[PDB]
């Protein structure tokens, strides 16, 4: 049902630079997702680079220093971006693993409008000679624009308008520069940090400038590890045959009155060579919602401790701490809101056990009498665990920090650590100077709308099982009713046009809950 | 991180006549500096040559 | 021996509240200027030549 486009192959105002793409194609080895959004970008910071310091004192809740830029950026990092709930269901039901392979982004059909405000009404007219600056940072030569679990992501519904967020970054750890700080300290390393605090201008590189008849296109080739969709039906410790005897001997030392005994290990409990995976349960969250509450605080202090007992502005919180361990409290569970309007207990989704036996692991230390839970299990030889089951609402990737030494990279939120994730596309409108009598900068008030199309080829692979029995699958019967009068199902739309969100973790259709693997 | 420019190679309103350049490249024998500014120019002297 | 070089450690703080270094920008977006001649990084101060 594709029409033949008429009109010449030329270019300019009155010729569109691309069409709308949408929908997925499933195959055995590949899944192709196509998504187009209409985006809107506006002037940021009045075309200025600014810095901001909180100066802590708990007013904001810690000490941050940020530089905000005139730029905005595209954030594609999330699965709901690329998959409809239908397509995500099909992916997690029909395939044991998948990874992104190739990516193609087009920015096209650009429209710059001048904003004319007279009194109480505002008008919008084309300025056809206005440009927009666009470039991708693929070298990661600038601070990353996006961080996992941000609300800046592409809209889930294809017909919603995507408003870009302002780009900004933290030039320095602000608590490490207290300025005067303490008087008898004679601050030096604090000034030394400020003198070498970097400053980044996107204007320091080459940009493409697009007028309304131009378009631009970016391609990216993923070299990626697979995200696996498989469930362990047993722990690795149960891989034995309980009827078979073992050669192994268990010596039990003298316990109180009970004499030291030796004997053959029972057939139904055979020793395992495989250990609980890493995780930290010992810490608890601190302080009011306003501060940084994470149970572990990862700080870098070059000088003399004194983290002000509340972590001050030193460091960032490490959450979730528990890793693959069974969370012993709600604090340790990954939790988010479906909507930027979510608050409190409304609109929040708590991650639930996937019922995979490589997750929710625990370690118990025997004394002579009993077993006690080991709070902090560190990285140890012979640990095996599965990754956090990712839903359609999880971030896809995180960027690996550039560093000399790193341990196993398995972010506990479930995002894939990548050496070179897709580059961020930065976009701002050309500053249009307005002639002014004084030296105060005045500019023309303009905004740009356009279409972005993302197209990802997913390398995918199906499952084969010798299991006799029907496996668990994701089904619409696990959905719930919502909206006004509560007659609208989960991924449907409200009578007001509101898109009903999943209220539970299973409605988000996590991976590793369905297809069984033999250990 | 340079995109492929779409739209025809023709000219007119709605086609930009260049991109933004910026940044330096250092070498042993050469340094290349690239700078772009946005300039504004206005009418001067009401289009007159005057003496003072 | 190590020769003299230009370093950011010769920069100074400026702007409002005077927490912004030399070539950085103010919270108001003002670009802090070098307040001294050495912050301008003159030539012929660093690399030695034998006469």
């Amino acid at each position: 049902g594709t029409g033949s486009i008429g009109g010449g192959k030329g270019s300019g105002v009155g010729i569109s630079t691309g069409g709308w793409v949408g929908g997925s194609h499933f195959s055995d080895k590949y899944v192709v997702t196509k998504n187009t959004r209409q985006f809107i970008t506006t002037i940021q910071n009045g075309h200025l680079y600014k810095t901001e310091a909180i100066e802590t004192t708990n007013q904001s809740g810690k000490s941050q220093r940020c530089v905000t830029t005139p730029w905005t950026y595209f954030n594609f990092n999330q699965y709901s971006c690329h998959f409809s709930p239908q397509d995500w269901q099909r992916l997690t039901n029909e395939y044991k693993r998948f990874r992104p392979k190739a990516m193609q982004v087009k920015i096209y059909n650009l429209q710059i409008k001048q904003i004319l405000s007279n009194g109480a009404d505002t008008t919008y007219n084309n300025d056809l000679t206005a440009g927009v600056h666009i470039f991708c940072d693929g070298e990661h030569a600038y601070p990353n624009a996006s961080h996992p679990w941000d609300e800046d992501v592409m809209p889930d519904l294809p017909y919603k308008t995507w408003k870009l967020f302002q780009y900004g970054y933290i030039p320095i750890e602000n608590e490490l520069a207290d300025l005067d700080g303490n008087a008898a300290g004679g601050n030096a390393t604090e000034k030394a940090l400020l003198y070498q605090m970097p400053f980044f201008l996107l204007e320091n590189s080459d940009h493409q400038v697009l007028r309304t008849g131009e378009s631009t296109e970016f391609t990216f080739n993923f070299d990626c590890e697979w995200v696996n969709n498989e469930r362990a039906y047993i722990p690795p410790g149960l891989m034995f045959n309980p009827k078979v005897p073992t050669r192994r001997v268990q010596y039990i030392r003298q316990n109180g009155s009970t004499a030291a005994s030796t004997g053959r290990i029972q057939p139904y409990s055979k020793p395992t060579s495989w250990m609980t995976g890493p995780g930290l349960l010992s810490a608890q969250r601190v302080g009011p919602q306003s501060s940084d509450t994470a149970p572990f605080m990862v700080c870098t202090n070059p000088e003399g401790t004194h983290i002000n007992t509340g972590a001050a502005g030193f460091g960032s919180g490490f959450d979730p701490p528990s890793g693959c361990l069974a969370p012993t409290n709600l604090e340790y569970k990954l939790q988010w809101y479906q909507t930027p309007e979510g608050t409190g207990n409304n609109g929040n989704i708590i991650a639930n056990p996937s019922l995979s036996m490589l997750r929710d692991q625990l370690l118990y230390k025997g004394n002579q009498t009993t077993y006690n839970l080991v709070g902090d299990i560190w990285m140890f030889p012979n640990q095996v665990w599965d990754r956090f089951p990712i839903t359609r609402e999880n971030p896809i990737w995180c960027k690996k920090p550039r560093a000399d030494k790193h341990t196993i990279m398995d972010p506990f939120d479930g995002s894939i650590a990548m050496d070179h994730p897709p580059g961020t596309i930065f976009i701002k409108m050309a500053k249009i100077p307005v002639p002014t009598a004084s030296n105060a900068d005045s500019y023309l008030n303009i905004y740009c709308t356009g279409q972005v199309s993302c197209e990802i080829v997913w390398e995918v692979e199906r499952y084969a099982t010798k299991n006799w029995r029907p496996e668990r699958r994701h089904t619409a019967l696990g959905m719930s009713l919502g909206g006004e009068s509560n007659y609208t199902p989960t991924y449907h739309v409200d009578p007001t046009g509101a898109y009903i969100q999943p209220t539970s973790y299973d409605q988000c259709m996590p991976v590793k809950t369905n297809i069984n693997k033999v250990l």
